[PDB]
RNA sequence: ACUGAAACUGUAGUAGAACCAAUCGGGGUCGUCAAUA
C-alpha cells in the first residue's frame, strides 16, 4: 500500500491543480516489486489485525527503597517543535 | 500514579488592458587650384 500510495502521489501543497508542487514521493526500500506483490496478491488479503494497547507488566520483585538517593541529570535537546498540551 | 488519538493551510482567481517604431530628406551635382619674387 505505501510503495503504491507514494507511487501515485503527484503533488502537494498550494495550488496543486494549477501546476504548483508537482513532485516525486519515494521511501527508501518500497519498489515497484512492493506494488507487484499487492497487484498479485490483493486479491486474498483480509482485514488487518484489530489494535490493541501494549500493556504494563508488574513482577513486584524491586527491593525496598533505601537511601542514599542518586540524581541522573537527563539533558533534554528538542530536535523538532514539541507540543506540549497547556490548555487545549 | 504513566506522552491522547486522528486532521494536506488548503480551495477559486490568465500579470493584464491600451499604444503604428514612427516623422523630415530627388543618389544628387561645375569652377579653378596654389603663393610667391
Amino acid at each position: 500500500i505505501l510503495a503504491s500510495g507514494a507511487k501515485l502521489t503527484e503533488r502537494l501543497g498550494g495550488k496543486r491543480r494549477r501546476g504548483n508542487g508537482r513532485c516525486e514521493l519515494k521511501f527508501s526500500g518500497y519498489s515497484d516489486q512492493q506494488i507487484q506483490w499487492l497487484k498479485d496478491n490483493y486479491q486474498s488479503v483480509d482485514q488487518p489485525p484489530k489494535y490493541q494497547q501494549n500493556k504494563l507488566q508488574s513482577a513486584g520483585d524491586n527491593p525496598e527503597q533505601q537511601p542514599p538517593w542518586h540524581i541522573i541529570p537527563l539533558t533534554i535537546k528538542t530536535l523538532s517543535p514539541v507540543v506540549l498540551p497547556a490548555r487545549t
